């Protein structure tokens, strides 16, 4: 297990765009383009949002996708925004010092909650950060749960979560 093996477990790997929990047109794994509109916004509305998207999914590859990708694009996409995550936490006063703390598997799961919510999103977990880097595992376990990132994605966040209270891979074993 690796953080690459970790985030293709939680994304999965979709070759179309699709819409995630948070309303963002997403593709491949786990790659976001754009916010979509209400389940309402207006016919016109709609239209413009996918193709905002399409637009965004075309700078990104670089050619003219029309909403689809093949598998090793996807896994373009993915190398960048490992990279894109790590590098976040790396100029992130806040979070650089938490990871420089922890060993491999939970900097996996760190970089793991980065490339879901963002560099600036992680680094508003000011307690559960501050827990982490005192080692105190099971308090930061119970503190991560206290959030909307929970509560939309119980059973990611509660894989995460455990990576973060064992420091082992276990939650990932058999998936
Ligand atoms: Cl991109």
């Amino acid at each position: 297990m690796n953080i690459f093996e970790m985030l293709r477990i939680d994304e999965g790997l979709r070759l179309k765009i699709y819409k995630d929990t948070e309303g963002y047109y997403t593709i491949g794994i786990g790659h976001l383009l754009t916010k979509s509109p209400s389940i309402n916004a207006a016919k016109s509305e709609l239209d413009k949002a996918i193709n905002a998207a399409k637009s965004e999914l075309d700078k990104a590859i670089g050619a003219n996708t029309n909403g689809v990708i093949t598998k090793d694009e996807a896994e373009k996409l993915f190398n960048q925004d490992v990279d894109a995550a790590v590098r976040g936490i790396l100029r992130n006063a806040k979070l650089k010092p938490v990871y420089d703390s922890l060993d491999a598997v939970r900097r996996a799961a760190l970089i793991n909650m980065v490339f879901q919510m963002g560099e600036t999103g992680v680094a508003g977990f000011t307690n559960s950060l501050r827990m982490l880097q005192q080692k105190r595992w099971d308090e930061a376990a119970v503190n991560l749960a206290k959030s909307r990132w929970y509560n939309q994605t119980p059973n990611r966040a509660k894989r995460v979560i455990t990576t973060f209270r064992t420091g082992t891979w276990d939650a990932y074993k058999n998936l």
